């Protein structure tokens, strides 16, 4: 998930 940049 990228949400925030964080592309988990
Ligand atoms: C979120 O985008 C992540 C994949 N990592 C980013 C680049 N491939 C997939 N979903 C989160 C982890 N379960």
């Amino acid at each position: 998930x990228c949400y925030x940049k964080t592309c988990t």
